[PDB]
């Protein structure tokens, strides 16, 4: 690197594979580090499609790492042509398969001393997302809180998940794996950065906490990380794993609609097709009244997952563990527009009790008749079983209650009762700058760009309120990443967050307001769906 | 002797008593036949009309109570001698009492008649709380109450015989109706305004002669405290009402039909009642073995398809609860539960108190109820497992029973109004933690309050004179409020839409909506799809 000797000297790291180059960032506040794009796997290409991630081969020179690499290969969503509120999760950077790299955030100059370090898992549900995007920017909490903090990309859709279980050629799960070869990456090259691998947490949102759950799950990753956070989402659930069976299944139909005729022949059939055309046809493998199913999802294997999420939960040992759980007020709103018939980010989506119905079968597809009575039943105002506003609404929280609200009280409530440190939040703060109708309160996903600072940006135009709520939410972030307590020990005048256990169920709100302790996390309807419902499901 | 207390029915002359109320004096006839007894062999049959008499029959006492079980449960105990038998037992009872004000009304004047409870298997027209000196005096009302036979008496049935045809009980209400019909009118009382009110099994008989077309011409309006004739044990079917006399039988010693019945009419009365209960299977505990059968005849089909598919059109209508019906229920079946203590039980007991109340119940919906009833945030709590303990017998068997027939009547054009009462008697001998138990809104509509000499407070003095107003003003007009009133709230009707209703206490009306419909909800309409 002939041109080291005038370069800045801040920006030159060192890693197993070779030198990188970051960049100096404008942050708010002051400047950070960032080092982007470093590879973190062999590009899994060509015979390498569906196969698990083969580590890095060392390069020589000095890697450029100033900018974002490619996006995993995946669906864009077009349903609303230039509208913010779908645009700002579509990929920012090209899509391609090769896409398995990962990126650095830390203060500039780099810290003195080891320094905690925060992983991001992105959701998406499986089937899309990227560490790129401006919602999961680290530059903030670097700056301001002077974090290390890493997010890696990770393979999605068939191409992370298809899987013809027991085959050696598409085992499954390698979207995990392509997760957990960068917290082994973490481990070993962290420290060049100021980074503490002995302080690693774990967080990530929706899939991605469905992610960050799947670790604690799987021991070969309990080794490279010590504290998770799961935001919105959870391994257990009716969404987020598959059985052996029904990966199978999927796969195989999958490849019959791409025209692929033993799994060695299917396989080498399917990674012969476009990228193009696996996303074409992913969809197409369910009945299309699964809306709210994705079908290339963590499967059961036996291996990475030794047993069902939820038998794992019922039955593990956490004593080891902390960890922050939570969800958003409104869950399910932000589905609704795209399954439920008589739904619009449009209009005010007013519906009527066949509607409602109708929109419970497409809530609950694994439903009997008699369950979905009972979820219509439960979930009705009989003072004004016909009023359409009530419906709307009760519709949002049957799909928000069902697919996250009572899964995360369900591993909260298990993993408090089997050891386990837990602290339960409901976010309740509307983004003054959201672009999704009123009716929707405060959607799935819109409490990240708070967890990440974006409201200290002054660009981007939100309250000044705004902006002191998310240094609280940095605060409580990097406080349980540094300590696994959320509180700040120097700070008694601000109210305590106390834990999440079986007997008190305290759990908080976090909004403009103070800190509120609150009872029971939506307790009454979440015992219907975890303990009731499964009979008739 | 006085002129005022010689009345001529049309069966001969009576001599009444002009009795003392606080604010003065009332006429009574008490102890006046409307049935040939029902002994010997007119045991089991329906009554028959009393034969005439000759010079002046004695009206001035109560007569006989029916024939029937006498509570032991608690001896001496105020909280549960009050409903037993205060005058001698007979299967010779079919007799009416009837309060006037003194003297004889000028213009003819709106009759209630009341129809006692105690589940089919006991009560008497005479016990203290259901005295009609009070409501006579203050709003000057005739008041009518007769006793009717109950348990085997009046309910044994073997559907099809002539000789237990069933539902005779039934039958001696029926009569005494028939009785005021032909003649409450030399009494002042009208004739043309005749309101039916009861409690429980009353309220139950009450709904059943609403859904009964020979009865339908004797009433005009009705008042259903506490009762139903819909619900989990106010009626059985033609063939487990069989099922119940056949065991009965065997258990007496007895043996065809008029073989069967023949033997039985020869067995001293309580050898009948001491084998009354032991026939039916004892987690049924919350059920009694002989009450109103569905004969096809009085009841041409079950009280759930009659309410179903009937015409209410020209019926008023005044129903409601009390806080707390299921209270009285535990002491008697649940474990865990006492009067002399404060029955803070286990989730154990809860589970098994549950297959108790619900003892028709699957597996599955037993898991139900349990899991509906829980409180999730202190699961284990005693004090939350014994209240809802009270809250499962009371909503399953009371409560979701009113709630539906309150519903229904409403949507097929009857005028509706429901109340909750919640004014728990400073006198009351229960404990506490009983609230507002099952049956003890009855000494307040009937104004006991009034009496000095039973010590309720003045505030009880004033509300029961409130409940006396609407009852009265109901019994009158078919509408509760006052037609030149005491401008308070209103009470508005019960509709299937506004799901309206008040609660009685010693504030003022306060307008609620939807009784328990949430909870309600579960009961009549997604658990009966789990038996199911
Ligand atoms: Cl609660 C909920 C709602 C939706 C959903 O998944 C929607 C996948 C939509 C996938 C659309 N797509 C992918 C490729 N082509 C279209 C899941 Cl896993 C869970
Ligand atoms: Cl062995 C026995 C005796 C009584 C009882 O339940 C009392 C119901 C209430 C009896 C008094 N009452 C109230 C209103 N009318 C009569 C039960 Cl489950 C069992
Ligand atoms: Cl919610 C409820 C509670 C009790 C009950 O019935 C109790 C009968 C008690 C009969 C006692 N007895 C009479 C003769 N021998 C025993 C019914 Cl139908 C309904």
């Amino acid at each position: 690197d002939p041109m080291e000797g005038r370069e800045d000297p801040q920006l030159l790291v060192r890693v197993r594979g070779g030198q990188l180059r970051g960049i100096r960032l404008k942050a708010p506040g002051g400047p950070v580090s960032a080092f982007l794009g470093i590879p973190f796997a062999e590009p899994p290409v060509g015979s390498r499609r569906f196969m698990p991630p083969e580590p890095k081969r060392p390069w020589s020179g000095v890697l450029d790492a100033t900018t974002f690499q490619n996006v995993c290969y995946q669906y864009v969503d077009t349903l609303y042509p230039g509208f913010e509120g779908t645009e700002m999760w579509n990929p920012n950077r090209e899509l391609s398969e090769d896409c398995l790299y990962l990126n650095v955030w830390t203060p500039y100059p780099r810290p003195a001393s080891p320094t905690p370090v925060l992983i991001w898992i992105y959701g998406g549900g499986f089937y899309s997302g990227a560490a790129s995007l401006d919602v999961y920017d680290g530059r903030f909490l670097a700056q301001v809180e002077g974090a290390v903090l890493v997010s890696m990309n990770y393979r999605v859709g068939t191409f992370g998940f298809l899987a013809l279980p027991g085959s050696r050629e598409a085992p499954g799960n390698v979207g995990l794996l392509d997760q957990r070869l960068a917290l082994q990456w973490v481990q070993e090259n962290i420290a060049a950065f100021g980074g503490d691998p002995m302080s690693v947490t774990l967080f990530g949102e929706s899939a991605g906490a469905a992610s960050v759950g799947m670790h604690i799950l799987s021991l070969p990753s309990r080794s490279l990380f010590h504290r998770a956070v799961l935001q919105s989402g959870t391994p257990n659930g009716p969404w987020a794993t598959v059985s052996a069976g029904e990966a199978r299944r999927r796969a195989t139909l999958l490849a019959r609609l791409v025209g692929c005729p033993n799994d060695t022949e299917l396989i080498a059939c399917l990674r012969t097709r476009p990228a193009q055309d696996l996303v074409d046809h992913e969809w197409h493998v369910l009945p299309q009244e699964s809306i709210f199913r994705f079908s290339f999802v963590p499967v059961v294997d036996g291996d990475f997952l030794s047993d069902t999420p939820e038998a794992l939960i019922n039955t593990g040992d956490f004593q080891d563990l902390q960890v922050l759980v939570g969800v958003v007020k409104d869950e399910g709103s932000y589905f609704l527009v795209y399954g439920v018939p008589g739904f619009s980010k449009d209009n005010e989506s007013l519906i009527s009790r066949a509607q409602f119905l109708a929109g419970v079968r497409i809530g609950v597809p694994q439903a009997s008749d008699l369950a979905a009575e009972a979820v219509v039943l439960h979930y009705t105002d009989w003072l004004h079983p016909e009023d359409p506003t009530h419906l709307r609404d009760a519709m949002s929280a049957v799909v928000g209650d069902h697919n996250v609200v009572c899964p995360v009280a369900q591993l909260a409530g298990r993993l408090a009762a089997q050891g386990a440190r837990v602290y339960a939040y409901i976010f309740e703060h509307r983004a003054s700058t959201l672009t999704w109708p009123l009716w929707m309160g405060v959607p799935h996903g819109y409490e990240i760009e708070f967890i990440f600072g974006l409201p200290l940006d002054p660009s981007l135009n939100y309250t000044t309120e705004e902006r002191i709520f998310a240094q609280r939410l940095m605060k409580y972030w990097t406080n349980f990443a540094r300590t696994g307590d959320p509180n700040d020990p120097r700070d008694s005048k601000s109210p305590q967050w106390p834990p999440y256990t079986t007997a008190a169920q305290q759990y908080v709100s976090l909004n403009l307001k103070p800190l509120e302790v609150r009872r029971g996390l939506r307790a009454q309807t979440c015992a219907f769906w975890n303990r009731f419902l499964p009979k008739l499901l």
